[PDB]
């Protein structure tokens, strides 16, 4: 079987993408953030503290005839930006774009951090990293992808994120009309639970390509591109008036500047990120300083190929027994 769902940016800056997901019987439709950097499916629910809910659609297990409480199970997660949530665990039927999984662990949030409460358009997260990172205790739970793998025509899903436009998550098949040229596959390390791979280098604008190994993770759940300080410094040195601002927390640049493109290597192939993709707009309303989409990973400890990079490509997440990542131009 296969599934296909449209994913839509939540705002004009492509800060995140939401995808409708049907949970329960009868279906309750929630808009979830598909996150290849985590492995928990958690949702705002009728059990969430009422003061921590501001406009989200909530999952109500008591209205689902297929929901079962997973006796004694709890979950607690903390994200790399400081966000967190926790609660109890149900099992229920979950469908994405026509692809149905029965008995999926649905983690019901009793408490959410402030950053989720303020994001009225995100009803939860759907983790698509490896199941070793799932936080359910005492019995670890499988991701939606892991549960669907058996029945999929092919054990893959693909991410086709749009620039200021809707995109597509496909499960079980590779749409050969969605990209140009060939797909270049590269090896994945699963030792930390992430879709971790090694980029073969980079170039700034029309500059020379610098062959150098950059280990990082493919993370649809992270907005920006986080790279080593040496790389990020070489990029922003080409932007007149750009500087690192401690008060803002990263590189900013004059909103009137035009940004160079950024190229990253995948094996022998090259993925080009247009300079417009790196503009994340004024740091405050009316400001003439704009926030950069390429930032240093020094404070984070891991390099992150977030949405800024992934939306420049067609990305195949190949969950075969030897997993690989595929990149193609589009
Ligand atoms: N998108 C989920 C996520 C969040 C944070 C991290 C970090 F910061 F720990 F690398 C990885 C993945
Ligand atoms: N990387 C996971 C993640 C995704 C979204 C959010 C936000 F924006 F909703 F707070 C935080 C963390």
């Amino acid at each position: 079987s296969t599934g296909s769902a449209t994913t839509t940016p939540i705002d004009s800056l492509d800060d995140a993408y939401i995808t409708p997901v049907q949970i329960g019987t009868p279906a309750q439709t929630l808009n979830l953030d598909f996150d290849t950097g985590s492995s928990d499916l958690w949702v705002f629910s009728s059990e969430t503290t009422a003061s921590e809910v501001d406009g989200q659609t909530i999952y109500t297990p008591s209205k689902s005839t297929t929901a079962k409480l997973l006796s004694g199970a709890t979950w607690s997660i903390s994200y790399g930006d400081g966000s967190s949530s926790s609660g109890d665990v149900y099992t229920d039927t979950v469908s994405v774009g026509g692809l149905t999984v029965t008995g999926q662990a649905v983690e019901s949030a009793k408490k959410v951090s402030s950053s989720f409460t303020e994001d009225s358009t995100i009803d939860g997260l759907l983790g698509l990293a490896f199941s070793t990172l799932n936080t359910v205790s005492p019995t670890q739970q499988k991701t939606f992808f892991d549960n669907a793998k058996a029945s999929l025509d092919s054990p893959v899903f693909t991410a086709d994120l749009g620039y200021h436009a809707p995109g597509t998550y496909n499960f079980g098949f590779i749409d050969t009309t969605a990209y140009t040229g060939s797909i270049t596959y590269t090896a994945v390390s699963t030792k930390q639970g992430f879709w971790e791979w090694t980029s073969t280098g980079y170039a700034v604008g029309s500059g020379t390509f610098k062959s150098t190994s950059i280990d990082g993770i493919a993370d649809t759940g992270t907005t920006l591109l986080y790279l080593p300080a040496t790389v990020v410094s070489a990029y922003w040195a080409q932007v007149s008036g750009a500087k690192s601002s401690s008060s803002v927390g990263g590189y900013v640049f004059p909103c009137s500047a035009t940004l160079p493109s950024f190229t990253f290597g995948v094996g022998s192939a090259r993925i080009v990120i247009p300079g417009d993709y790196i503009d994340f707009g004024p740091i405050s309303t009316g400001s003439s300083s704009c926030f950069g989409g390429i930032q240093s990973s020094a404070g984070i400890g891991i390099n992150i190929f977030g949405d800024v990079a992934l939306k420049a490509a067609f990305v195949v997440f190949n969950g075969a027994t030897t997993p690989t990542l595929g990149f193609a131009s589009k």
